[PDB]
């Protein structure tokens, strides 16, 4: 059972194969975008994981998308963090932090001064996201049309990255993963259906890969290439964004880059919760003799399905989502068989400890 061996990513070794997925729970302290001792204990409970990976948290203010995600960005969240990273480590436990920007997937009233969001065109992501109503309860409202950001602004979201790491190694985290996926802003430059630009930002593969490249060097410039991972979701369409008509070429593209770069590992969200059509084992394959750190595989994934192709040799761990939110014992359930405590899907976004910390282990 490969699943329970032990697996090095990057800086760090995990001790199992089992991760938490980055889950976004919206249950952070707003104004501020401050983080809680109550997602200090959610996180401590997850810790046998062989790594947690956390929750979506921005990179700036401008980054925000959704009312009660947390940011990386100002004094008092790296402070937070602190305490929740010290929790995770007092219980033996590895943590990575995901940092994303939302680009268009997000709307005015949350953003600096309530301007449009900034995105690679002015296409409105055509979705909704979640903003708190005067109760600070949950709601869906409809994306605000972005603005598209001017090329002189591009360095200026490097930056952004650049320092949410440096943020996120004082705040001891074990590593980072770079949001590229779920058409958030990394990803609406990748796709050539969010990515409209006529500069050296839009048109090619390779300039759709510039900003998401020159990330990944400024951030294994920051730290180290074995403390960065990224997630991408390169097949299929994931909010509205897809992945254009060459989706396989340019993701293959974008692996023989990422791999130039000796980064930790990726980490590949194969599907959205409706689901659609299985990654070919050709392009595992293909994905395989391109990379040369760890792949990790995500995407409604059961133990034996993660076993089989860590069997193949086609990946090296699998990160759960829902099932995490569900068990925080999830390695101890899978290593004895037991069965999985039953979700409950209208807690997973906002609200308190209910739904939140209060699934047992067994
Ligand atoms: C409530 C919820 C929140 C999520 N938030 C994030 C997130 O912040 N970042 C991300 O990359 N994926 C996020 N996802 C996708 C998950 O990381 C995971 O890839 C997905 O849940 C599918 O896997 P599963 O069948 O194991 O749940 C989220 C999924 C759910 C259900």
């Amino acid at each position: 059972e490969k699943l329970f061996t032990p697996l090095k990513v990057g800086a760090v070794t995990a001790p199992n194969r089992v991760f938490m997925a980055p889950l976004t729970r919206l249950r952070s302290i707003e104004p501020g975008d401050i983080p809680t001792p109550l997602m200090g204990e959610y996180y401590r409970q997850r810790a046998s994981a062989g790594l947690i990976i956390s929750e979506a948290t921005q990179i700036s203010a401008q980054a925000k998308g959704y009312a009660g995600a947390p940011g990386l960005h100002s004094p008092e969240q790296i402070a937070a963090w602190k305490k929740i990273t010290a929790g995770v480590h007092a219980e033996d436990g590895r943590i990575a932090v995901q940092l994303w920007h939302t680009g268009r997937l997000s709307h005015s009233s949350i953003q600096p001064g309530g301007q449009a969001p900034v995105s690679a065109s002015a296409l409105n992501a055509n979705t909704r996201t979640s903003l708190r109503d005067e109760n600070g309860n949950a709601i869906r409202v409809d994306t605000t049309t972005p603005r598209a950001l001017e090329l002189d602004e591009i360095p200026g979201i490097v930056n952004d990255f650049r320092q949410a790491v440096a943020n996120a190694r004082e705040a001891g985290f074990d590593l980072v993963e770079l949001h590229s996926a779920h058409g958030y802003l990394l990803h609406q430059f990748l796709s050539p259906s969010s990515n409209q630009r006529t500069d050296q930002y839009g048109g090619s593969v390779e300039n759709r890969a510039r900003l998401v490249l020159e990330v990944v060097d400024a951030v294994c410039n920051e730290w180290s290439a074995d403390r960065i991972g990224i997630r991408v979701s390169p097949i299929g369409t994931f909010q509205n964004v897809d992945n254009g008509p060459n989706e396989e070429a340019d993701a293959l593209y974008l692996i023989e880059e990422l791999a130039k770069r000796g980064i930790a590992y990726l980490h590949m969200s194969e599907t959205d919760l409706a689901g659609g059509k299985p990654y070919s084992e050709a392009f595992r394959q293909k994905v395989r003799e391109r990379f040369h750190g760890v792949i990790i595989g995500a995407g409604a994934y059961t133990a034996e399905k993660a076993e089989d192709l860590i069997g193949k040799g086609l990946i090296d761990a699998v990160a759960f989502g829902r099932d995490y939110i569900a068990n925080p014992d999830l390695v101890a359930r899978l290593q004895k068989k037991a069965e999985l405590n039953p979700q409950r899907p209208e807690s997973f976004y906002g609200g308190g400890a209910e739904g939140y910390t209060d699934y047992p282990s067994l």
